[PDB]
């Protein structure tokens, strides 16, 4: 009865079966179902979607319509009463660097992107949602509750547009709405290279046959490369300072300039590509541009994989790591490699790891100038501080030397994100990421908290007292019950993140299961996984085994002092060493001798 499936707005596929390299789109990874993991298809549904009308309308759309007999609470009221806090003193994670937060965002952006519907071009339909807050079609505005401070200074709502969905981009009325993943599900550096042939070519430097990615020609970082500007008007990064008039960057991923540390990480990875490509040109002078591009691309892909799977996931998942992602046993072509709709909310655990300030540090790892520490809200879409205020190096030192925010049941999301978020088009530092996440949860038709607990083989609390035992927090459980009325109706984003963290990790049991399962699948179901026999030679793999994040910094900045375990909390100068003592990526195994 379940159909072979739709796909009129998704194009053709034809697959070069000899090809030792990934496609840009993700097509052809899986030989029996070539579209599996490819960009611009439906996110996978691990559980049936749950919408108000069975099909497409989110819970909370129709005021009289309940969920399980109760009204769903406003996203912004859940934000105000649970997610927020005032005192930033004491929130910092004593054993994770700020790099730990930032790598999470990098990895997330490699795997999933569900962009807003395209309806407001040649059309003030976006402007009208904003201006008048009238719910309809793809406008699904986040209404302020009665006592909200923003009601006084900001109007009736925050605008919000429904995520794009496959088949039609107007609505459909027979099968349930499926949102699109616009990037490749494989952990494949698509955030560097693009997920679309169009973008991917535009990012390359073809002017020369050196397999280089294109770089900024207007500005340089003390001789080091910046990303090229995106010259597409209008631009949010110009808007945040019209006197500086520095545009956003153009990268493999649309979101690269959303905050200055992300743009920073993107810069390092672009540098790493060009550097690898130059080093390969030396070792194999006979290689053409396509060859060089592909081979650097492939190494960078492996780099992301290793840092993610060897260094990042164990310190997120802790004791549950082995339970969900056992040691690798090879490529299983029966595994679904697709990112699930629910993972795209699970991985938003990072939002509770983002701290209120970003610092620039000098070569002694001491404050850099008089405005060294800045509030995070002043750095959304901010390229001008990079270009006109010291380049990336002082930012990278902050990444190493400052700390991530630790998630806290009484201090979930900093007001920098919770009250001051800037979104493009819209003019103000006045949005709420937490409210947006909850509204999105609904937009995407997510099953509730207890449906996912059941999925993960965990208990399903029905009462206040049951919820108190699961959360190990009486007061939080009590606010959730007062808002949601039953635990079944608690939005997964908030329920998942309300759980106390597992031992040695930074997420609770439910999230560790949703994340662990996904990463297991992105590893096991990828034909081009770096450790799958034949992707790299045995010797290449011995060389790739030594990648570190420290080495990445050494090779692509003018920073000479680095920790060995860059994700742990590290204090200068004690936990820092000279770049000369840190293992290098030895590219000798890529010398292809053929005479
Ligand atoms: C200053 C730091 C960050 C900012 C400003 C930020 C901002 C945002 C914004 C605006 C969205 C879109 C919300 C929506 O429309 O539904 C979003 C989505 C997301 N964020 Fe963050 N974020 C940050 C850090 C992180 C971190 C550290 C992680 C993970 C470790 C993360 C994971 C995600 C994910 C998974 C999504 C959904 C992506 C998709 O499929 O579309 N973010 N973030
Ligand atoms: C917009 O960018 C300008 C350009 O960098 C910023 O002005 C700089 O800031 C201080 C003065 O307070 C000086 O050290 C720089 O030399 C300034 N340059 C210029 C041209 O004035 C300005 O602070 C930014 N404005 C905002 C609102 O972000
Ligand atoms: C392309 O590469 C050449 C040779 O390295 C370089 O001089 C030129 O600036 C590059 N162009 C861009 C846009 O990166
Ligand atoms: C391959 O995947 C399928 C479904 O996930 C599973 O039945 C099988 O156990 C997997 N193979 C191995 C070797 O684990
Ligand atoms: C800090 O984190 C590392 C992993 O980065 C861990 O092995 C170490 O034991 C942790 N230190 C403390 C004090 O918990
Ligand atoms: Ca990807
Ligand atoms: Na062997």
């Amino acid at each position: 009865s379940w159909e072979v499936g739709c796909g009129a707005p998704v194009p053709l596929v034809k697959c070069d079966e000899n090809s030792p390299y990934r496609t840009i789109t993700g097509d052809c990874n899986n030989r029996r179902s070539p579209a599996l993991g490819a960009a611009n298809r439906a996110l996978a549904r691990w559980l049936p979607a749950e919408y108000e009308d069975g099909l497409a309308l989110p819970f909370g759309w129709t005021q009289r319509k309940t969920r399980n007999g109760f009204r769903v609470p406003l996203a912004r009221e859940v934000s105000n009463k649970i997610v927020g806090y005032l005192d930033e003193e004491g929130v910092l994670d004593q054993n994770r660097s700020l790099l730990f937060m930032q790598w999470g965002q990098i990895v997330d952006h490699d795997l999933d992107f569900a962009p807003e519907t395209e309806l407001g071009s040649n059309e003030h339909s976006k402007t009208q949602c904003e201006e008048y807050c009238i719910q309809g079609d793809n406008c699904f505005p986040i209404m302020f509750p009665k006592n909200d401070p923003k009601l006084k200074t900001q109007g009736k709502c925050m605008p919000f547009f429904r995520a794009g969905f496959v088949c039609p981009t107007p609505p459909y009325q027979s099968l349930a709405r499926e949102q699109i993943n616009a990037v490749t599900s494989f952990l494949d550096a698509s955030l560097v290279y693009g997920s679309e042939p169009s973008l991917a070519s535009r990012l390359r430097n073809l002017s020369s046959p050196l397999g280089l990615m294109a770089v900024n020609q207007e500005a340089w970082d003390h001789g080091l490369a910046y990303l090229p500007f995106n010259n597409k008007k209008p631009s949010p990064c110009e808007f945040i300072n019209t006197t500086a008039r520095v545009p956003c960057f153009l990268a493999g991923d649309f979101r690269a300039s959303e905050q200055i540390l992300l743009a920073t990480a993107h810069t390092l990875l672009l540098r790493e590509h060009n550097r690898l490509a130059r080093e390969l040109k030396k070792l194999n002078p006979h290689w053409n541009g396509e060859k060089l591009y592909q081979e650097a691309r492939k190494i960078l892909g492996a780099f992301i994989q290793i840092i993610t799977f060897r260094d990042y996931l164990p310190i997120v998942l802790g004791s549950e790591m082995q339970k969900w992602i056992p040691p690798y046993q090879g490529y299983n072509n029966s595994v679904d490699p697709r990112i699930s709709n629910v993972f795209t909310f699970a991985f938003r655990f990072g939002h509770m790891e983002v701290p209120s300030t970003v610092s620039r540090l000098d070569e002694n790892y001491q404050p850099w100038g008089p405005e060294a520490e800045l509030p995070l809200h002043t750095l959304f879409f901010n390229t001008w501080r990079i270009i006109k205020d010291g380049g990336i190096d002082p930012l990278v030192r902050g990444l190493l030397a400052k700390k991530s925010k630790l998630m806290n049941q009484d201090k979930m999301v900093t007001s920098e994100l919770r009250n001051k978020l800037f979104q493009p088009t819209h003019k103000i530092h006045g949005f709420d990421l937490a409210a947006i996440n909850l509204q999105r949860c609904r937009d995407h038709g997510m099953p509730g908290y207890n449906s996912w607990r059941g999925f993960c083989g965990l208990s399903q609390p029905k009462t206040l007292k049951g919820l108190q035992t699961v959360l190990k927090n009486k007061i939080l459980a009590k606010k959730l019950m007062d808002l949601y009325k039953t635990p079944d109706n608690i939005d997964i984003w908030i329920g998942g993140n309300a759980e106390p963290m597992v031992e040695r990790g930074r997420v609770g049991p439910l999230l560790a299961c949703l994340l662990g399962r996904q990463f297991q699948q992105i590893r096991d179901g990828d034909r081009f996984w770096w450790e799958n026999p034949g992707v790299f030679t045995e010797k290449q793999r011995d060389s790739l085994q030594k990648v570190s994040f420290s080495r990445l910094i050494c090779d692509n900045t003018h920073i000479t002092k680095v920790p060995l375990h860059a994700f742990q909390a590290n204090n200068y100068p004690h936990d820092f060493v000279d770049c000369s003592t840190v293992d290098k990526l030895d590219l000798s195994p890529w010398a292809s001798r053929e005479n």
